[PDB]
């Protein structure tokens, strides 16, 4: 995250991290035993970390859980990251408190102009490389599909949207991917892409999770 703030410790308890050794992207929770993160994250050997603030130590209210089984959008295309969505299935459920909770579904699509909060322990320099070690967070607005599609010619489908600030400086960023855009209490968006990081007329790219529920729920029904 770009030109964000320090979240707080656990603030955003639907936050997880995924770990191959190292953090390399995020995800949301759920319910008790599934994440959703970005396809273009998938990899075999995840662990899903929970109740994390700072990802170097530990400070006590960790859930560390192995992954079951990935499942990558049936329609996933790595070229346009159209359809840029993944289930995780934990091998146990997670123990849910106000540190370690759950985030709804949504039942509408927001529209343009709603704010939401992104999250993530990504790069926090649009030049060069700094990656914090604790989760930061950014409030920022869904923009109209057409200032959108008139940043990104050719590029934005129908499940995609586009969120930030067209003045650049506030943005995502790498190692953000996967990760929650909650707006209204409700997962709205996963993080996805971007040319670069906080450029001007170059906000992030973000999947359309509202797209996706009835593909959502009927996974879970049935593994
Ligand atoms: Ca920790």
């Amino acid at each position: 995250i770009v030109g964000g703030y320090t979240c707080g410790a656990n603030t955003v308890p639907y936050q997880v991290s995924l770990n191959s050794g190292y953090h390399f992207c995020g995800g949301s929770l759920i319910n008790s035993q599934w994440v959703v993160s970005a396809a273009h994250c998938y990899k075999s050997g995840i662990q899903v970390r929970l109740g994390e603030d700072n990802i170097n130590v530990v400070e006590g209210n960790e859930q560390f859980i192995s992954a079951s089984k990935s499942i990558v959008h049936p329609s996933y295309n790595s070229n346009t990251l159209n359809n840029d969505i993944m289930l995780i299935k934990l091998k146990s459920a997670a123990s849910l408190n106000s540190r370690v909770a759950s985030i709804s579904l949504p039942t509408s699509c927001a529209s343009a102009g709603t704010q939401c909060l992104i999250s993530g322990w990504g790069n926090t320099k649009s030049s060069g490389t700094s990656y914090p070690d604790v989760l930061k967070c950014l409030k920022a607005p869904i923009l109209s599909d057409s200032s959108c599609k008139s940043a990104y010619p050719g590029q934005i489908t129908s499940n995609m949207f586009c969120a930030g600030y067209l003045e650049g400086g506030k943005d995502s960023c790498q190692g953000d991917s996967g990760g929650p855009v909650v707006c209204s209490g409700k997962l709205q968006g996963i993080v996805s892409w971007g040319s670069g990081c906080a450029q001007k007329n170059k906000p992030g790219v973000y999947t359309k999770v509202c797209n996706y529920v009835s593909w959502i729920k009927q996974t879970i029904a049935s593994n």
